[PDB]
C-alpha cells in the first residue's frame, strides 16, 4: 500500500490521474518525481518550468552545477537529482522533442529509465510542449515500464481522451 489517491488503474503497474504534478508531488512527497527535462536541464517551461518554479529555482541551481560538471544528458537518458520540497528525488528524463526533430523511437529508451525505480510519480514523456502524441506516449509507457508508475495529466480534456481510447 502507498499514499497515491484517486488514480485510475490502467494495468498491473500503471495508474493515471487528472492532476497537477506539482500539487500532487507537494501532497504525496513521493520517493521519485519525474521531470520532463531537456538535455541542458534548462527548466524553462512545461512540466520542468512548473516543477522548478515550485522549488523557488533551487532545481535550476542544482541542475546548472550538474551540467557544469557532467555536460548535457543524452536524448533518452536521465539523471537523479534532489527532489527539493517536492519529493526525495527527481528523476530528470529526456524524451525526444518532436519540435526539434528528435527520433520518436527514443521515447521507449526514455521510459526505460523508470524501471530503475520501484515507484514513481510522472508526467507523460514527450507530451505537452515536447510535441508527441500523448496517446502514443501512454502506449509506450504501458509497454515499457514494469515498475509502478502514477501518471499525472494536467489537462482534464486530455485525461478523458487517454482513458476513453485506452486499449
Ligand atoms: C499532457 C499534458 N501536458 S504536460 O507536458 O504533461 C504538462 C505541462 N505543464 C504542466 N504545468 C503544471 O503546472 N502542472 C502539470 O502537470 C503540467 C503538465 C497535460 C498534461
Amino acid at each position: 500500500v502507498n499514499s497515491f489517491s484517486g488514480y485510475l488503474k490502467l494495468t498491473d503497474n500503471v495508474y493515471i490521474k487528472n492532476a497537477d504534478i506539482v500539487e500532487e508531488a507537494k501532497k504525496v512527497k513521493p520517493t521519485v518525481v519525474v521531470n520532463a527535462a531537456n538535455v541542458y536541464l534548462k527548466h524553462g517551461g512545461g512540466v520542468a518550468g512548473a516543477l522548478n518554479k515550485a522549488t523557488n529555482n533551487a532545481m535550476q541551481v542544482e541542475s546548472d552545477d550538474y551540467i557544469a560538471t557532467n555536460g548535457p544528458l543524452k536524448v533518452g537518458g536521465s539523471c537523479v537529482l534532489s527532489g527539493h520540497n517536492l519529493a526525495k528525488h527527481c528523476l530528470h528524463v529526456v524524451g525526444p522533442n518532436v519540435n526539434k526533430g528528435e527520433d520518436i523511437q527514443l521515447l521507449k529508451s526514455a521510459y526505460e529509465n523508470f524501471n530503475q525505480h520501484e515507484v514513481l510519480l510522472a508526467p507523460l514523456l514527450s507530451a505537452g510542449i515536447f510535441g508527441a502524441d500523448p496517446i502514443h506516449s501512454l502506449r509506450v509507457c504501458v509497454d515499457t515500464v514494469r515498475t509502478n508508475v502514477y501518471l499525472a495529466v494536467f489537462d482534464k480534456n486530455l485525461y478523458d481522451k487517454l482513458v476513453s481510447s485506452f486499449l
